[PDB]
């Protein structure tokens, strides 16, 4: 798919020196929205850094945002087509998104 990621404007990590390292520290601590912002900053500062795109995608999947995860993972795959962790993560996020959407459609059928 699409590799055009919708970066959040006004990202505070844009004026930090090492947002990759902060991202990895926050991800390890389970502070996912902040980690995702830190990785978005890395992806804008260093757009060819495939590990930044992969980390952004994996963080977004962990933070239940599989649509955004897929765009970042697609960008990672374009940068390093041989990264098979990215291949597996893309298949996982597509399945996650499909399952969540089916669950919501089932619940809305019941409620409405
Ligand atoms: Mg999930």
């Amino acid at each position: 798919n699409n590799t055009d990621y919708p970066f959040e404007a006004n990202n505070p990590y844009m004026y930090h020196e090492n947002p990759m390292e902060e991202g990895l520290s926050m991800l390890k601590l389970a502070n996912l929205a902040e980690a995702a912002l830190a990785f978005e900053a890395v992806c804008q500062k260093e757009p060819e850094r495939e590990e930044a795109w992969r980390s952004l995608g994996l963080t977004q999947a962990e933070n239940e945002k599989d649509g955004l995860a897929i765009i970042a993972l697609n960008h990672a795959r374009m940068l390093d087509p041989k990264d098979i962790a990215v291949h597996a993560a893309l298949a996982v996020s597509h399945t996650n998104e499909h399952n969540a959407n089916a669950a919501l459609a089932s619940l809305r059928a019941w409620l409405l």
